[PDB]
């Protein structure tokens, strides 16, 4: 049920957002950006350096993650 | 876009699937397996080792894939 896409870097980060089923849309916080104990508990399995950096407003049952681009 | 399910395993391999938007799916063959070469030039992108294991036809838009449990 939980689906996480392609992956796309800038010249600094690298960026991946996770579909959340919007049944599920209800668990995420809406005040506050979520901590990796926090995804990690609505089922969202993926790499410790994945930072949930922002709210997708428009879709919020889809999260926003996103970590550092090695070497600069 | 292309989207990657979680992940599951039995004993020896470890599974996962792509969902591929009704566009790509136009290409992807009916009657043969994809090789490595053929899967990655649709768009999924994926470590080596994964491999598209079974075709389904009843949802042509549904890559399975597969990969050896990690040595």
């Amino acid at each position: 049920q939980i689906y996480y896409s392609d992956k796309y870097d800038d010249e600094e980060f690298e960026y991946r957002h996770v579909m959340l089923p919007k049944d599920i849309a209800k668990l995420v916080p809406k005040t506050h950006l979520m901590s990796e104990s926090e995804w990690r508990n609505l089922g969202v399995q993926q790499s410790q350096g994945w930072v949930h950096y922002m709210i997708h407003e428009p879709e919020p049952h889809i999260l926003l993650f996103r970590r550092p681009l090695p070497k600069k």
